């Protein structure tokens, strides 16, 4: 077949009801993340080769960078609760991993205040309970999918996304490449 089970993708042995129909895992640590968003927009192309609307989800891990990756799950649950994924990535991704200036809760907090989220509305968020519910969201989703590396891709809660085998010396033809199997495993 062209594509098979086993080769560029996985059948999840446990499947996830009412998992989303896309679900991304990630960490702000994660070198091959930071490629995947800011050099091959891996999310907005698979975006783009989905029916409008379907539901994506993009959640992260506290398995990478001990105390400060557990404080970036819960900056990533300001984040979604907030709207502003697409104000914050980019800069957390460079101040974990270009700059080194993310060291501590504060500095993540400064990278949202630069981003344009006032103060008192990041603080809000941080210490609500609509936050904790995010926080807890994620950590039962990597639970559920039985997680142990990223990026990792998950579809409809039944199978993985396999990128190992795929050819990588054009980054288009294998962003095209991972986008199409993602619209394969969600017709299946
Ligand atoms: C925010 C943010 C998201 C990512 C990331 O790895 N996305 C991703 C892309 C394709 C497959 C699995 C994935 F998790 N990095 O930073
Ligand atoms: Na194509």
């Amino acid at each position: 077949a062209q594509y098979e089970d086993g080769k560029q993708y996985t059948t999840l042995e446990k499947p996830v009801a009412g998992a989303p129909q896309v679900l991304e895992f990630f960490s702000f640590f994660c070198p091959h993340c930071y490629q995947f968003e800011e050099v091959l927009h891996i999310s907005d192309n698979v975006k783009k080769k989905l029916p409008e609307g379907v539901k994506m989800t993009k959640y992260h891990v506290n398995f990478m960078g001990g105390d400060l990756g557990k404080d970036l799950t819960q900056a990533w649950a300001v984040a979604m609760a907030l709207g502003v994924e697409d104000k914050v990535t980019v800069p957390l991704f460079e101040g974990v991993q270009k700059t080194q200036t993310i060291r501590s809760a504060s500095d993540i907090r400064d990278v949202f205040i630069n981003a344009g989220i006032k103060g008192e509305e990041y603080d809000a968020a941080w210490n609500s309970f609509v936050v904790k519910s995010l926080v807890a969201q994620q950590e039962k989703a990597a639970a559920d999918v039985q997680l142990r590396g990223v990026p990792a891709m998950f579809v409809n809660g039944k199978y993985q996304l396999n990128p190992q085998g795929m050819d990588t010396s054009n980054m288009d033809v294998f962003v095209q490449q991972y986008a199409d199997t993602v619209k394969y495993l969600s017709e299946k």
